[PDB]
């Protein structure tokens, strides 16, 4: 696929279904991970974001060692726009979520 294995920047605009994706993770080993990709949400659209995409930094606040509520709340605070920089591992995804 034309998905990069290294870090990524993905610019969301959120609407009224928020940044269209719901996450896992931020707990022992597992960083924060998106587990579900709205239809026709905005990161939907973007056609950049994934299933087992990590998420590494959302505007500059780091995620790489965030609890799930931290990440939450930073998405949830993040503004209009949101850039994401998101790193696409599907196989560590799947060891915590299958």
């Amino acid at each position: 696929e034309d998905i990069p294995r290294e870090p990524r920047r993905i610019v969301i605009h959120r609407g009224s279904t928020g940044l269209g994706f719901n996450i896992v993770g931020g707990e022992n080993g597992e960083g924060i991970f998106i587990s579900f990709i709205l239809a026709g949400g905005p990161a939907d659209l973007s056609g950049e974001l994934r299933k087992g995409d990590q998420i590494l930094s959302v505007n500059g606040v780091d995620l790489r060692n965030a609890s799930h509520e931290q990440a939450a709340i930073a998405l949830k605070n993040a503004g209009q726009t949101v850039t994401i920089i998101a790193q696409y591992k599907p196989e560590e995804y799947s060891r915590f979520e299958a």
